[PDB]
């Protein structure tokens, strides 16, 4: 009933088989529920400014991401937060990206927007970067959390263990289907580096892009 | 350095990223041990006279193993063993593929070995086949490549029985986490469900069971 959008922060250095599978996850338990239509996806990939030395530059992450989508028909890369002259907490990401969602259906209830994570973020509230604890309440609050659980994650204890999460548990949504594609991109990176094959791991467009833009190889 | 053809005999129903992703990390491995040149794989999807209610028709199984190896250089689909009238045990498909290895000449002895998941070891040391001359056969004249899925532990398989434990030198253990978790029977359930599969197969895959109707209850 309620239209979505489903938002995911994050390096994504490289995007993997593992971030997609997230996307389609989280829209199914969200259909599931009976009163939500997913309308979009958007996939962020965090700004260069101070990065890990291991950050590649965001144009190919930004490039890379846009390969990985050719196949999809709703989810998108948004730039914005990459091209952005400075540091940028993922709450501003969000109230960026919800204005504009605001400002989009007027043209055509109203939309929500949600960020999509890993239930580790529930333990680590890093996406990728650790959040200010003066905002943890607004992104679970004004927009809520979508969280798809990896193999050995627990996020009944992670919320458990955290008063501002329990506080506002029914802004959380905790996928039941499971991820599979455990494929973390620190794995794809040391693998590149050590020249083992990482094919059926992310989509064989990003690999092409990778050996020609000779990303990864130390 | 000798020779290798890697062996994966199956269900394949259908295939997924899992199954394609063993063969890149069981030719890995064995490259990593200097003493393996790995120059073919063959994907053999069971004969339908197997037979399981959900067991899907050769004819797909083979098509869709097809279509998911068009983007691999080194993997093919071998459909002899599902084109034969009976059902055949695992050991007498590697004989029928060591015989056309060694006729395709040799460039030593070439070599040919059955790739697996750990749960398939595990299928190999119950007690029921401690004595079993065809798994014998299989360790002691063609050997395994064991790729290890996440829960179970290879070495005590090997251990607990007698054959695996004798032969334990043909049986070689891929380091490298498969990562690709997931099961035919998974994908199965969640395509009778109606829940999405993308990333989890190839593409092509998808598209050849949502055009044949395939899965669907």
């Amino acid at each position: 009933r309620i239209p979505v959008v489903l938002l995911a922060c994050g390096s994504f250095n490289p995007i993997t088989n593992m971030h997609l599978r997230l996307f389609e996850v989280a829209r199914d338990h969200l259909h599931q529920t009976g009163r939500y239509q997913v309308i979009e996806g958007i996939i962020s990939p965090v700004n260069d400014s101070y990065g890990k030395k291991d950050l590649v530059a965001s144009h190919h992450r930004v490039a890379m991401a846009r390969l990985a989508l050719q196949t999809s028909d709703w989810i998108r890369v948004d730039p914005w937060e990459s091209e952005q002259a400075q540091w940028m907490e993922t709450v501003k990401v969000l109230r960026h990206h919800h204005r504009e969602l605001l400002r989009s259906s007027a043209q055509m209830a109203l939309p929500e927007l949600k960020l999509l994570c890993g239930a580790d973020v529930l333990k680590t509230f890093q996406t990728p970067n650790l959040w200010k604890d003066t905002h943890i309440q607004e992104i679970v609050e004004k927009f809520g959390l979508v969280c798809v659980s990896r193999s050995g994650h627990d996020p009944e204890r992670y919320i458990s263990d955290s008063p501002i999460l329990q506080q506002f548990q029914h802004n959380i949504h905790l996928a039941r289907e499971p991820v599979l594609n455990e494929i973390s991109a620190t794995y794809v990176r040391k693998a590149l580096g050590q020249g083992q094959s990482v094919k059926y791991l992310l989509p064989e467009a990003v690999i092409t892009y990778i050996r020609d833009q000779g990303l990864y190889i130390n």
